[PDB]
């Protein structure tokens, strides 16, 4: 079967392509999702790719793809540097998470260190970059 | 066609050879045709340079600061230790994709950082040796 993956997109990402698209880039969070789904479908993976400004639903889908070994990209957005409740979360992941940010937020994120891996600055490709690693990385 | 400089700092040399069950079992030999045969598939050409000395990856970096060609640059032991390195490397005008094997993050950050992080176009960590493939696949998207 397909590799389920959730991608999660943090508070700030919801306008992506509206706000300052000559920093993160003019692509609309509606068409990211639509590349990703793409994307993932070309390497036999299918892509569950969400957005919430709520930590409540983040840790909701977290705690779900946790349940279900699930793999996860996550784009903490605003919560990057804030949340703990979405690093405790994430700790009790079993399968991989990559951290991925548009920007290079390095020019101190609470999940870099119980991630697998992160990506940053490489824009939305990062995204897909991610679902390659999680391709070869990964049984069906 | 698009010149990409992959250049690894020290230990990577022993790649596949020191402690393979973390780092992996490919050596450096082999991950520069690795990276040779998706560079010919992505219709870029990678110049794939190693060594421990740090003047040594200065002057490549100096290099191709002067012919504005871009860098996957995995610092090896200098990451935490060399900001010479940084400052050749704020000289370069292409892209510069910093690349880890293994999840710096997680490893041994209690007071150190890269300091190539805040100057690099991005990052890539955590990912093994398909970082470095990941890198290239953004430099031939990117031009
Ligand atoms: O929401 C954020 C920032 O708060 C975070 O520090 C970086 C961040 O996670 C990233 O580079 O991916 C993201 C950057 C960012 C924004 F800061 C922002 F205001 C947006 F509208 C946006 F689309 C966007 F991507
Ligand atoms: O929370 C859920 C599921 O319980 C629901 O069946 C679909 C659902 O509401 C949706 O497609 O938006 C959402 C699916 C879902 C998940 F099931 C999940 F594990 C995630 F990590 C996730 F990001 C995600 F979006
Ligand atoms: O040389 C290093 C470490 O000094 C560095 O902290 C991380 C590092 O840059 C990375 O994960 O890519 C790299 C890790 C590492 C090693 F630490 C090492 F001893 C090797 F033989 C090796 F091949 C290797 F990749
Ligand atoms: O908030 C805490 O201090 C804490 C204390 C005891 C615990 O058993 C515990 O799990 C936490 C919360 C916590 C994490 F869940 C976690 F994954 C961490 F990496 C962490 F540092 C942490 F501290
Ligand atoms: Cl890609
Ligand atoms: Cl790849
Ligand atoms: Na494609």
């Amino acid at each position: 079967s397909e590799l389920i993956v959730n991608v999660i997109n943090g508070p700030n990402l919801g306008r992506l392509g509206r706000r300052e698209p000559a920093v993160y880039g003019g692509t609309t969070h509606d068409e990211l999702v639509a590349l990703i789904e793409r994307e993932a479908a070309e390497l036999g993976l299918k892509a569950v790719v969400r957005q919430s400004d709520s930590e409540a639903q983040l840790l909701d889908w977290i705690h779900q793809a946790a349940d279900a070994a699930e793999p996860v990209i996550l784009n903490a957005g605003g919560l990057t540097h804030t949340s703990v409740a979405l690093r405790n979360a994430c700790a009790e992941l079993s399968a991989p998470l990559i951290e991925v940010h548009i920007s290079n937020v390095h020019a101190h994120s609470y999940l870099s260190p119980i991630a697998t891996g992160v990506i940053v600055g490489l824009g939305i490709q990062g995204y897909l970059l991610a679902l390659r690693y999680l391709a070869e990385h990964v049984g069906t």
